[PDB]
This record gives structure tokens, sequence and C-alpha cells, in this order.
């Protein structure tokens, strides 16, 4: 019984290293692993030549579904192993059994003995020779001797640490049984000052750590670039220790520095470091003092993730948790008859070199992830809940040969018992399940993750809408109206008229929610409860709202107006229009008042536009009149200009009449007065010299839209769409429900990969016909059978204007990289 550090593969084939705990200091030990193919070889005569030294047997796996391969053929599957030495000088000729006739190709050829290694031996090796001696001079072979034991616990860890670091000239070195401190070219005071104060705000931490990692040190600021070579020398000959080394040059590091080789090392990588060009020392200070004391956190952490995931302590990381998912889920599926399709330095899943060939319908089910949406715009005076739904995905996974488009049912059986499993010991307090859980949904949505297949992607996805759908039938089966659905939030319009009477009700929707089998382990909260709502978009709403029904209390009520459309006004009519909008709104609040007080038609609101009529006849003669004489002025013409914002497309020339379009436009929603609003606004365009029904008198979308699906905020595995040209500032480059930054060149690159899978989308769009609305089913006709000549299903306008909105957003903000991807065109 050993616990195994790191594993590593040499520069041999099939031969591979392994720095292991032995029962007293580190040692290393040399292997041997064979490997092993999958293979389609003829239909089932082949030309065996079994002279060659190999174990050859047919075998009856299950093999990935291609949507392409829709002809079974032969069924002869083949499982091969094979010594590598012997691959690769048997890949020098071509008259060999990987290369002949009817080679459909080979399934498990990017699986390297390193990988093959953790995952079927693990981190608790041992041994059952019962030739030791003989065995350790050489490498000792592991196809013949080969059993895995237990690992609850792996080691009693005491053991001195190393410590190497840079910060793009700050590379930085520290020994835990040192006391020197010198860093490479009132510094020394603030070095002490900051570890004496972290000292005392982390002693806690300290005190529980101590027994990982264990007191003040000296401090020194040092041609000078020489010296990385000679302290690791002076740590090897001094120590066996393992290494911790954080800088955003990895592998550079490596290979500058010969001796980093010959110890095991972890890895505690987190890139992306800058300088604020000014006072850099406090920062850096800060940066290394906390790394240093957060170091036995982090070694405890790896820790308990090692000895639960049975992965030697080496080869892990803090941010690699798709790791543990790949490597349970493929030795649970090599225990089963299932191909892994493993894959190494490539995005995409192994299916024997058919994936490298472009096809219609893996592109076409690659591209499609727009989630659709319902929204009901409406005036609505009877009170209204606002929830969200939590951990959907993962309740649609646990919950629910003729169609070619199908992913492989044993594997999602497979997946669905490992996530039941999961859920299982994460109930019974367990940290690393909860954590596993939360990260599955992106680990299914990131495809650097290995094992990663768009099919079940796709799979996942239109599940998910399914279920989403049910829940919308559910929910209206019951007495309800939705107002809006999304993946996060979704709106219920209660048949009742008095928030306090909506307590018990409220409750028994959530209760008889939760009970629904399909919906056992959907999570929901209610945020915040509606008295009267003015709801026509997302970002365009306004009415009062209680957070929650309190008793015996008058509830706290409170007006909110997110309106992006008064953005696009005249500077000088925006305080009219926030005056008019608010006097509007307490007449609504006021006449409903009134109606409840006396007890397609709702007598709630009918008879409030009376109430202003007047004073807004007045007042819009008045600005009328002031506009007119006013406009014509030089140094009048500043509050006149009309602002221009990313995704806007309409050109006009006065303001005022925007501005009582706007007017109109939201009072006609109410879409249970439309007679006393059109006369309204009748009489109001009387003032103008306009007609009723005139084109310049309707109103419009002055905001184009431009949405990118699914954003993954890593600090939150959260999942959201975002609107580059409807949303306001300061939500583009945050969370909605943590307040951390995003990166900017994600957000361009993203951006690009939307722009250029539009354009792909467009070339290779279909055809159809004008009269009637058939498909070309021939590569080269004039035109069809019938009378009419072809036409594409996606218009050129479209494409045309999404580059322009394009061209719109990378001018508002800075966004070099796409300007020069546009002017690559
Ligand atoms: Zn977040
Ligand atoms: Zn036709």
């Amino acid at each position: 019984t050993w616990e195994v550090l790191q594993y590593k593969d040499s520069g041999e084939p099939g031969v591979l290293e392994v720095f292991v705990t032995i029962n007293g200091k580190v040692q290393n030990i040399t292997f041997h692993i064979p490997k092993t193919i999958y293979m389609k070889f003829k239909s089932q005569t082949m030309p065996l030549q079994k002279i060659k030294n190999c174990l050859i047997e047919k075998s009856s796996a299950s093999l990935p579904n291609n949507p392409k391969t829709s002809n079974p053929a032969g069924g002869q599957l083949f499982k091969i192993t094979l010594p590598e030495s012997v691959f690769l000088e048997e890949k020098e000729n071509c008259t060999s059994i990987f290369n002949d006739e009817n080679v459909l190709g080979v399934f498990e050829g990017t699986i390297t003995p390193h990988q093959r290694a953790i995952m079927d031996l693990g981190a608790s090796v041992t041994f059952r020779s019962k030739a030791l001696g003989k065995g350790i001079q050489q490498g000792f072979e592991m196809k013949d001797l080969s059993m895995a034991e237990n690992e609850r616990y792996l080691s009693g860890f005491s053991m001195d640490i190393g410590y190497l670091l840079h910060f793009p000239e700050f590379f930085s070195l520290f020994k835990s049984w040192g006391d020197t401190i010198t860093i490479l070219v009132i510094n020394a005071s603030s070095l002490g000052q900051i570890y004496k104060q972290m000292f005392e705000k982390k002693k806690g931490k300290i005190e529980t750590y101590s027994y990982l990692v264990d007191i003040n040190f000296e401090f020194v600021y040092f041609k000078l670039y020489r010296r990385l070579s000679q302290e690791t020398t002076k740590l090897k000959e001094e120590r066996g220790f393992l290494l911790l080394l954080q800088s955003p040059f990895i592998t550079k590091l490596l290979g500058t520095i010969r001796l980093l080789n010959q110890m095991p090392i972890v890895k505690l990588s987190l890139n992306e470091v800058l300088l604020p060009q000014l006072n850099w020392q406090p920062t850096l200070l800060k940066k290394l003092v906390n790394h240093v004391l957060s170091s036995g956190s982090w070694i405890s952490h790896l820790i308990k993730l090692s000895q639960y995931s049975n992965i030697p302590i080496c080869n892990l990381r803090l941010d690699s948790m798709d790791y543990i998912i790949d490597v349970l889920y493929a030795r649970k599926l090599k225990k089963e008859n299932i191909v892994l399709w493993w894959n190494e330095k490539a995005p995409l899943p192994d299916h024997g070199g058919i994936q490298n060939d472009f096809d219609l319908n893996t592109s076409w089910i690659m591209n499609d992830s727009e989630f659709p949406k319902i929204n009901n715009s409406g005036v609505y005076d009877n009170v209204v809940l606002d929830v969200g739904v939590d951990n959907l995905t993962v309740n649609t996974i646990l919950t629910s040969e003729f169609v070619h488009d199908a992913f492989s049912n044993d594997a999602l059986n497979v997946l669905r018992g490992m996530l039941k499993e999961w859920w299982d010991e994460a109930l019974k307090e367990n940290s690393t399940a909860d954590l596993l859980v939360n990260s599955l949904a992106s680990w299914v949505q990131n495809p650097n993750a290995k094992l990663f297949d768009g099919l079940l992607r796709y799979h996942v996805h239109n599940l998910t809408k399914k279920a989403l759908l049910q829940l919308v039938n559910e929910f209206s089966a019951l007495g309800s109206t939705i107002v809006y659905a999304d993946r996060n939030q979704i709106l219920i319009k209660t048949n009742k008229y008095s928030p306090e009477n909506c307590y018990a009700y409220s409750q028994y929707m959530m209760k008889a929610v939760r009970t629904n089998p399909m919906f056992s382990y959907l999570d929901l909260n209610i945020k915040r409860y509606w008295d009267l709502l003015i709801w026509m978009d997302k970002f365009n709403f306004s009415g009062l709202a209680c957070i929650e029904i309190e008793e015996k209390e008058n509830q706290d009520y409170t007006a909110v107006s997110q309106w992006q459309l008064k953005k696009f006004l005249s500077p000088i009519y925006q305080p009219e229009f926030e005056d008019w909008m608010m006097i509007i709104l307490d007449s609504m609040l006021k006449t409903k008042q009134s109606y409840l007080k006396l007890n397609s038609v709702e007598n709630s609101l009918n008879g409030f536009s009376h109430l202003f009529s007047k004073p807004l006849m007045k007042r819009v003669k008045k600005l009328f009149k002031n506009q007119q004489e006013f406009i014509l002025d030089p140094q009048y013409e500043a509050d006149y200009v009309i602002p221009v914002l990313p995704g806007s497309h309409l050109n006009v020339k006065n303001p005022l009449l925007e501005l009582v379009k706007s007017l109109c436009h939201v009072m006609l929603l109410s879409k249970s007065t439309i007679l006393e609003i059109r006369t309204l606004r009748k009489e109001l365009l009387k003032i103008f010299e306009l007609r009723e029904f005139a084109k310049v008198a309707e109103f419009k979308d002055p905001s184009l839209s431009l949405v990118v699906p699914d954003f993954l905020c890593e600090y939150c595995f959260f999942i959201s769409d975002i609107d580059f040209c409807k949303a306001a500032p300061e939500s583009i480059f945050s969370c909605v429900r943590c307040h951390k930054a995003f990166n900017q060149v994600l957000l361009q690159e993203h951006l690009i990969q939307k722009l250029r899978s539009d354009i792909e989308s467009y070339l290779i769009q279909d055809l159809r016909c004008s009269r009637c609305h058939k498909v070309k089913r021939d590569y080269m006709s004039a035109h069809c059978p019938c009378a009419g000549a072809w036409e594409g299903t996606l218009p050129r306008e479209s494409i045309v204007q999404k580059l322009n909105v394009f061209k719109q957003v990378a001018k508002y903000y800075g966004f070099d990289i796409l300007l020069s991807c546009i002017a690559d065109l």
C-alpha cells in the first residue's frame, strides 16, 4: 500500500514514473503501461496478421451514436491491447493492421498511459507479487499485477513545503523551515506591519492549520536573474519537499529551470495579475502575505479533495473540478461496456476520425443555443408575485436506432444514477458533493472539459425547455396568469386584489408545485409583491411593490421606474416625462383604491384619465409654443440635441412629438380603456397640425436588441443572457447576483463568436420557392417545377442590420478586437 503523490509519463513510450510516499521518505518508481485501442477492422473476416505479438479479441462494447453514421454495416468490433513501443515501430511501415482496407477508425488511441493509470489504479496502489528487487531496479510491469486499495485516509502529512512565485521582476521564494525573505528586483517596515496585521486577522486559521504549515522572518529586496537555479539547487541538496508555484508562465518557468523536474510539484496557478502603475508595493505585499497565510487552507482543501476523489495531490487543482467529473465518469463507464470516447488536446469527442468531417446536422445543433421566453405586456391592477427558480438543470437531468439525433441512453442513465448518489451524499453533510453538484452544470456547458459532446448539451437544453413549458402548464392549471417567463424569473398574476390575502394562497401553490414528482428537486423563492404594475418589457416597467407581506400592519409601498425609453428623449423633456408618469401612476392608484372602496372591462381603472386631462393639454400647448420660439436660437440648441445610443436606428426631428408618442403609448397598454386613450391621443395630436392615423404619429421601438445567450459567471456558476443594447450600463460588466466584474476580452471574443456564427449560418442556409414554400431538392435547377423562383430563407437585410448594430456597439464602447475583426472583412 503506497500513497501516490504524482503520475508522470517518461520520454519513452509506455514508461511512467511516480513520486510515491514509501514507508520512509519520498521515493520514485518506474512503471510500464501497455496501450489499448478499439477498432472496427473489416466486416467479419480480416487480415489478422497474427504473427505480430498482440492480444486480439472481438468485443460487443457500446459505440457512440454519430448523427452522420446511420448504417451499422459490420458490427464485429475488436478490442486491441498492445504495448506502446511496438505500436511506435509498427507505425513506420504501411502494410500493417492499423492501416488497411475497411478500417472504420480507432476509438481509444488518444489516451496516454498516464490517464489510464490515474483512472484504473488511482492513488492507493499496492503490490501482490508474492522479484521485488528485480522489479525495482527495472520498471515494474502493471497489466499482470494491478489492484487499488481503499483511500479513506491518504496519509498523515508532516513534511516541509516549497514556495516559488512570480508577479508580472517580482520572482519570490520562501521556505517553511527557513526564516529569510528576499525579493528579486519603507518596504521592510510595511512587510513587518502587514504580516503582523493579518497575523492577528487570521489567528484562528493560523492556529487551525499550524499542523500543516507553521512566525516572523527577515526581509530583503535584491546578473540577479541567475539566482533561481542556485536557490533550487540549495533546496534540492538540502531537502528532498513539495513545490507550490504561482505564475502566469507555468510551462516557461518549468522549461527555464531544469531542476524543477526532479521533485513532485503541486500547482496553484491563479493568473491575470497586473500592476496599478503606482503604489504596487502595498498591494503586492497584501497578495504575498495572503497567499502565504492561506497556503494552509489551500493545502487542507487539496488534501480533502484528494483523499475523497482518489486522485494524487500533484495532479489536482482548486479550479479543476471538471477533472474529477471526468475521472469518476470515465472509470464508471470503463467498469461498464461503453467506450469512453476520451479525447486530449482537442475540445471535441473522439469518434474514430469521423468527427473531423463537417456535417450540417452537427453544425445546426451546435449554434442553436437560443432560449425562448414569454412576455405578455399589459396593465395589471391585480396583485402579481415575483418568484425565482433554482437548480432547474439538475432536476431536469434526474427527472427525465430510429432517432438519429439521439444521445446514448445508457450514458444518460449512468450519469443520472451518478447524480442521484451525488445528491444523496450531499444531503448528509458533504461540502465536496455540494460543490460538485453546483459545478456539474458548468461542466456540461464548457467544451473545454473532456468527455464533452454537443449532442449531450443539445439534449439537456431541449429537456430543460420542455421542463420549463411543463412547469408553465402546471402553473396555468390553477388560477394564474403568466406575465414573464425566463430561466431565472417568473411573474405570476394572482386573481386576488389585496396582497394581504395571498399569504396562504401563495404558500399553497408553492407546496403543491413542490410536491409534484416532476418538480421534486426545484427550489422556489418569492421576492416581491406587486400592488399595481405597468409592465411592457423586462427593461421597461413601473409600479408599486411591497417586499414581503406583514401581519397586522399596513405594508410599506415603494414606487420604482426602470425605463430605457426615457434615455432617448431630449434632455429638456425628460423631467416632464418623469413628472407626468408619476402623476398618471398616482391617478391610477387613486382610482383603483376608490373602486375597491366602492365594493374584458374592469372598473378599477375606468375613469382615470379624467383627473389630469386639462392640465396636460395646457402644458402641451405651452411646451409647443416654447419649442417653436426657442428651436432656432443658437445658444438654446444644446438642450434640443437628440442623444445617440448604441442600437438606435430612428432618424427624426421634433422631440415633443416623440415625447407625446411615448406618453400615449405607455397609456395605450391598458387594453381596457382603449377608446378613452384614443380620444385623448387625438385631442393631443390636434394641437399639432397632424391627423389621427398619420404615419408620423406612430410609436416604434427606439432601440434594437443584441442578446448573448448563456454567459457564465464562474464565481456563481450562474447562467443568464445579456443584452448589449437595451440593458443599462454598470450591469453589462458585472454579474447579476454577485457584484464581480466581468472580463472584457472575453466579452469581445463572445461577440465575435456570435457574429461569425451568424455569418456561417447565413452562408449555409436553404432556398425556398416564391409561390409555394417547398424546399429546393436539386443541386442545380433553374426554378421550381411550378411558377416562382428561389429565395433565401435568411434575408440579406437582416444580417446587414445585425452587422450595423455590431458596428454601433463596437463604436460606443472601446472594443478594438471587434473593430479589427470587422476591418478584416
Ligand atoms: Zn456572479
Ligand atoms: Zn414553387
